[PDB]
């Protein structure tokens, strides 16, 4: 039984960040990883997604070329070219991560970990045993897929994982789900030329975002050529002579249900949710608590219910973002190895960017959330809607919407929501301001930067 | 003698902003304007510049098209197309401004104003007299040009004003000056296909910016195809059979001076400075103080040395930006018509964006300024330099540099300097944070947004 100061199960963002900070603090750490280092962010998430986004963004700007005084750009996007370059880049990252571990003197244990029956928390990887007074579970999650029992032929569809394996641009694609990943994939496939439908169970996407965003985002998708199938769901999928045929039920409220066949579908993409990767960990051998989806339950300090066992990142099922897993992993290393007992991640005011077209940036409370927290009488919002100056000369148009949610007399800024060109790079600093507890006067007292879209936020009235 | 509560001389950004806020407060105001409303920002500055920038930005992205999986884009930018669209847009703005004045019940007095000999401060416009207990001078400035006495043939060159009149893309262009306007024009002309030289008196451009920025900016220009002629200056200009011929002296220190002829120049653009527009105001009739460049001297509250006469904006020669003229004009209306005696603009921590390629964003103290203000022992900087993920797949590359200047033990953030893709939209919110007196811990305690360039600022170590 090899003993370490810190054993980290999962070599993704949370696991790596935590292991690296712990090593800086003197800890003797090892990381167990059964697949590729970098985990979701590098391999099938953040990185490859952003590259595909930058590519879709090229496609849209090329629509405006002639408007800008250039000669029309003629054609066919070549999927394999960018795919090959994207894979390469991912390979460059994997090698860098490996090198980061080595320079930090972190041991990499390759294989699939599982807890043992052993009294003192001990894991087994490939027949060998490992132990530590502090063990971090950071095994992330996976895409959720429907059961053949509920939706026959569901297994003919792919997930976001499968999207990163595609070698050609699917001719006809149907995306099922209304969350960010659904929205992002539909946007990329559509911009790149796939005839795309997005199938959602209600009337809008991103229903958990501020209502100005879910509304605007649904509209922008339609404006961009994405067919949004509202109140629809898949009843069954079948392999036809040439593609898939999707049977769906559309049940608009106040209407009779109608069944529709979607034929000649090349790509059926399920973007319905993520499941935690805890199933094969043998958690029960230690009686580690999970919820009924398989998520590991932790406290504010990432503790599980068992002493010396912690969990961070997607496995915990809260705020499923790469920077969150990193920050929580880091704070945990300081608490464990630097004895900072108050060391923990504040889960409020975490900013998010959704890489739609145009991108979405959000931080803090939606209007309804502030209304429930402070009372209608105590919530004041300011918002603007305009066409960015970039489109002053284009036939194609997109809008920019911004909303600021203030609370109490002081008008504390408790939420910022926006969609528009440049919103992906604009959010960070306002997120800093919101974290510091800025009020509307703080924004109003900052001189604007002209001409930009960002200046709208400091001149709201 | 028609009497008003407030008379504003100059219908540009500062003048309009001040008149409009005053009118909201009940004041009976009139604006005197001798040319087009909107002044510099609308007509020959901010707006038309940004449109040309967006156009140059198209040109650069089109270089990356093939890298991104698309077929090569072939050609010739057509200047007149964009020029015509740009002029139109400017016409749309002028009509909007006019409408804004009318809806506010502000009277527009068309013509050229000048002070009278009259005891109580009185102006004359087209033979009629006007007076008010509060008169605002907001006449802006103009491009500076060399005297034929010092540089013979200087009048064969144009200024930024003339740039907005060009109808064709000049084949060969030489820009003289090292400030932002010089930098911006060289960048647009070069991106659009003009064979461009930038002639500077020293070794770097933007010498008043943080040294990381002047260095990086000079390099990016060279990398983009701009020829930077260092330690050079124009000795004379002459009209040859086909274009202009520019005689310049190059005097590198530690070297002998060398004289060079630049032939076949289509466009010679002077971007050497701005002069205040005060010359024809008859200031001396009231004994209003000016400096030796013709700038109106004011105090912290925009007062001149004469009671009931104020000045804001470019005419004052400090922080020559559209948002500054607006903010100072607005603060002044609140002080005069809302009786807020402490109402004034804080000239510290004003953010600036330079629309180069890539754009530059800056706020607060440069490293040298903080060193002089707090002492070397009390200044700590953090900086990063990386290649944005956008170029992971391109042959063409640009860099992103960021520098944070902290002061004292607390590490108060006293300056932020950056150059890079997305930096134009990224600055605003950090400017809010810096204005509120954030420290490095405030930044460090804000969760990052991944994957973005902006997140680099919250993860500096
Ligand atoms: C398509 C997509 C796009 C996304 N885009 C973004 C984005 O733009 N921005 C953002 O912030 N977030 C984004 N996310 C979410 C973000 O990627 C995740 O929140 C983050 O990667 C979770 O990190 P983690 O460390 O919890 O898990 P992971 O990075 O998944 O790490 C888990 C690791 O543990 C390994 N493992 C699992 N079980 C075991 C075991 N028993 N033994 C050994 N090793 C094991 C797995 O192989 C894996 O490498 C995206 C996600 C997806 C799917
Ligand atoms: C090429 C260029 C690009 C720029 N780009 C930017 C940018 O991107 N961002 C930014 O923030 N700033 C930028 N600036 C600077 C910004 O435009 C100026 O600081 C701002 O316009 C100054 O405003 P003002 O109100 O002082 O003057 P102006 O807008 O110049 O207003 C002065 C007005 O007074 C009128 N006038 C003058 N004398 C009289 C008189 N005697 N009687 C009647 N009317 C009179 C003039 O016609 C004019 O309309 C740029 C400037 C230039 C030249």
């Amino acid at each position: 039984v090899a003993s370490y100061d810190y054993l980290v199960i999962g070599g993704g963002s949370g696991g790596l960040a935590s292991a690296r900070r712990a090593a800086e603090l003197g800890a003797r750490a090892a990381v167990v990883e059964s697949h590729k280092l970098g985990g979701t962010c590098v391999n099938v998430g953040c990185v490859p997604k952003k590259v595909m986004w930058n590519t879709a963004v090229h496609s849209e700007f090329m629509h405006d070329h002639a408007d800008y005084g250039f000669p029309s750009c003629e054609g066919k996007f070549n999927w394999r070219v960018i795919k090959e370059k994207r894979d390469a880049y991912v390979s460059r990252l994997n090698a860098i991560y490996q090198n980061n571990l080595t320079k930090s003197h972190i041991e990499i244990i390759r294989g699939h970990a599982a807890f043992t029956s052993d009294p003192k928390p001990t894991i087994e990887v490939s027949g060998k045993k490992y132990t530590a007074p502090h063990i971090l579970i950071a095994t992330g999650g996976m895409p959720s897929t429907p059961h053949e029992s509920q939706i026959p032929g569901a297994s003919l569809g792919i997930t976001s994982d499968g999207f990163f394996q595609l070698e050609e641009l699917p001719g006809r694609s149907v995306i099922v789900g209304a969350g960010y990943i659904a929205v992002e994939m539909a946007g990329i496939l559509s911009a790149l030329g796939s005839k795309t439908s997005l199938m959602i169970r209600h009337d809008k996407v991103l229903r958990s975002f501020d209502s100005m965003i879910s509304t605007n985002c649904t509209e922008e998708l339609e404006n961009a050529g994405v067919e949004v199938l509202k109140f629809s769901q898949v009843k069954e999928v079948k392999k036809t002579l040439s593609g898939l045929e999707v049977s769906m039920v559309t049940a608009v409220p106040g209407r009779l249900p109608v069944m529709t066949m979607i034929p000649d579908v090349d790509c059926l993409l399920w973007a319905i949710g993520r499941v935690p990767n805890t199933k094969d960990l043998s958690l029960n051998k230690l009686g580690i608590q999970t919820d009924d989806k398989g998520h590991i339950i932790v406290d504010e300090f990432q503790n599980t219910n068992v002493k010396g066992i912690y969990a961070v990142g997607d496995v915990c099922g809260k705020a499923l973002l790469t920077p969150v897993a990193i920050a929580a992993g880091r704070k945990l290393a300081h608490r464990l190895f630097e004895y900072k007992e108050d060391s923990k991640l504040d889960y409020n005011n975490i900013p998010t960017v959704v890489f739609s077209h145009p991108p979405i940036g959000t931080v803090g409370l939606t209007e309804d959330e502030a209304i429930h927290k402070y009372g209608i009488e105590n919530v004041k919002t300011y918002s603007t809607s305009f066409t960015p100056m970039y489109h002053a000369v284009t036939k194609r148009k997109t809008k920019c919407v911004m909303k600021m949610v203030c609370a109490n007399k002081e008008e504390k800024v408790v939420g910022i929501h926006m969609q528009g060109l440049g919103c992906d790079e604009m959010l960070q600093g306002f997120a800093v301001a919101v974290k510091m507890g800025a009020t509307k006067a703080d924004f109003d007292n900052t001189v604007a930067i002209h001409p930009t879209s960002s200046e709208e936020l400091v001149t709201l009235r």
